[PDB]
């Protein structure tokens, strides 16, 4: 995308091979994971809006969540145009008219003029919004995708309190609620789920406990073999 | 994070995208190893606090361990902003202000804000505590990764002398104490836990002669005070 | 590792990851092979002893061989502590004050010091003799290794001159021992092991064949041995 | 080796870490084929001795082969202490001095001074040399790998003419032989050793026949001919 | 400490013990704290246990005399 910086005035540089590789590779490996949503944020230099749909573009075989994603989109480009502050009437000649919704996606914006908002008058965050707009649909994506419904999770007799917490934490990322909650949620959720023995001993620490202490804790609670006990 | 020296001032730039995928692989092979530990310090670039925020936000596995190592860092900048001089608050026109506890975090502070404090005044050392509070995590998470104390690291009856080291060694780099204290301990910690036909010819050998000698004299005898054969 | 000379003033620049995946990869697959020692003399540009010293706390399984390697270091740090030429506290106002051992021995020293005195006063081999010292331990490790003798290595009833030559020369650089002596024995060694069926053949070819000669006259001969008298 | 022309003076820099896991790679794949002496032509830019002494050292499986060049190289540095120049032993103030045979190798010269004999009165051709007589070197060590000789290479009833001129091509690569000698032997060997069939196509087309019409009439017969014949 | 063996006669004993190692300070009080916890009896242990970190060694000898006998036992096992 747009680079350049101690050398002079930005340069239009495209996307590299071993990027798109990556998009590629990660979903063969990890199609619907949590974790492509800050490997995205991250990796987004310059987040023009036709260069980031590219990524969209050359989706494989999640094209169907990628349709959602489009759809929602265009919905939150609607909003933009309609719901927020709106567009005026006519302008006089040189001005950069005020970006509608239409105006953030490639198929009705041309790189000269998309580019020409993006820098020559004060930055716009026209690619801040769309990449916004992005990280919405994905985390609706891994909202559908999670089998279990948060407190579908629960420890077995014989199942270890690691592996409970890799099974919680897992449906735990895909939870997108208010950190507060989430936190008191989890509080009385993980105790409400886990095993007879297990819960006997973790009701000994009681109010108070943070996720450090109950790891310190659960070392004696061990793994296979060996038979947790209270002491 | 920054980069940049022989074209002149430092400028923000991201990871290689093959650097990244190392980093993925290291996590799913490696994942809770010791030797992970000087992998990040390495891999851990410059000084921008954005760039690891990131990078510790990609694991797909072992969440939970990374989740307590994001709260180990929550609470070490909240020392930040009581224990630590972090002035009187209000200050006059044309200043930086000065970053508070929470103001180190890539989660609570802007990307140019960020590069500013570190780059349009004379060096903080903003990136250095931000890695020592994750290298701190690490060093938590391979505390809770050990299931058995060195007392309990005993050699079995058919157990060779050299795989009992071995583990040693590796039970002992998760341990995080004073090398002195280590030190002391292996002077008689060494034949106090080996299996008595081997000890037979090792408790030969007496005071002195530093682990590379008795290595040496291990390496020459093998087995439980003797060598076996397979084919 | 310290860099730029024509380019500018001197940086300390970072290894590059693609380096240390491969050191990692080497050293996963190779493990205690003599191979190892020139390479990592090859991949350690501009001697920085901090840098060095990362390259020895990466390594997985085989913790307790690179212990030894790192006492040995502490060994040699030693020696040059106090059999080389001793050091006193007293020095002028606005000196660097010359490196003792555990200045030389990443434990105490501090990146900016360290740069500091190899770029300041008059150039001190620091980073040359920390690297001749993790050779000279790494030389101590495949003593460790090699599990054979010079005469283990006895050629079998169906074993050929290339896989008699080869375990000879794997075990040599291992030998750890004076080349006029190893020149000396050689001519003797290579008849005394080898099997009836080749070593009648090696005695009729005597003394005035050097290597090259001998094993010109071996390529010709076939299997483990073949009819030595043609007529 | 030394590096840099266009930015001014060249600078002494080491050899890329993906050429030397190249080179590692190139002799798993096929340490002994007559192609790699070309490889090895190419990738040595800068016939700097320390930098190709490193590639000597770093030699995986084919080590007794490999340490027999050793033999080859110290006897033409001896060769150069005898027919070139000698030069004496007197030496004025501020002088290089002029190369030994001894001097060549990086294991018994130092580097500063291997750069100053190579750079400050005009270029000695010490790495030139030094690449010949290791391609002396690795001209010998095709003979010892050798599985063929050039006059045992037949025609069978059961083997094609494509079959066949590979064969022969690849024993024609180290042929030890003058361009000369070798265009006679090649305008007589093929037809020589070629199968009665076959022979019987070259015998009908016969002198004032290029290898280009050789192998036109060799593609439109088919095969090494049939049992009737097509001419 | 075995089954029915008070911990007032143990930690004396721990005490004696430690008294003739002749060791640097830290060495002494850093194994103490777990030694003692680890080597007592099941009941003991897990009083001392209930105790847990922190704490003086005036504060872990006022709880450890008010809990009487070699270990009073619970109605968790």
């Amino acid at each position: 995308p747009i680079v350049q910086n101690l050398q002079g005035q930005m340069v239009h540089q495209a996307i590299s091979p071993r990027t798109l590789n990556a998009w590629v590779k990660v979903v063969e490996e990890k199609a619907f994971s949590p974790e492509v949503i800050p490997m995205f944020s991250a990796l987004s230099e310059g987040a023009t809006p036709q260069d980031l749909n590219t990524m969209l573009n050359t989706v494989g075989g999640h094209q169907a969540a990628m349709q959602m994603l489009k759809e929602t989109i265009n919905e939150e480009a609607a909003e933009w145009d309609r719901l927020h502050p709106v567009h005026a009437g006519p302008i006089a000649p040189g001005q950069m008219r005020e970006p509608r919704g239409s105006d953030i996606a490639g198929t009705t914006s041309t790189l000269q003029e998309q580019i020409g908002w993006m820098t020559h008058n004060p930055p716009i965050p026209v690619g801040e919004i769309y990449k916004r707009w992005i990280i919405l649909g994905l985390n609706k994506i891994v909202r559908m995708y999670s089998p279990t419904s948060i407190l579908d999770i629960r420890q077995g007799p014989k199942e270890p309190f690691r592996d409970y917490v890799d099974r919680f934490y897992k449906t735990l990322r895909a939870e997108q609620a208010s950190q507060e909650v989430k936190n008191w949620m989890t509080e009385t959720l993980l105790v409400q789920n886990a095993n007879p023995d297990c819960k006997t001993i973790l009701k000994a620490l009681g109010p108070g406990a943070t996720l450090e202490e109950m790891m310190t804790a659960c070392q004696g609670v061990g793994g296979p073999g060996h038979k947790a006990r209270v002491l």
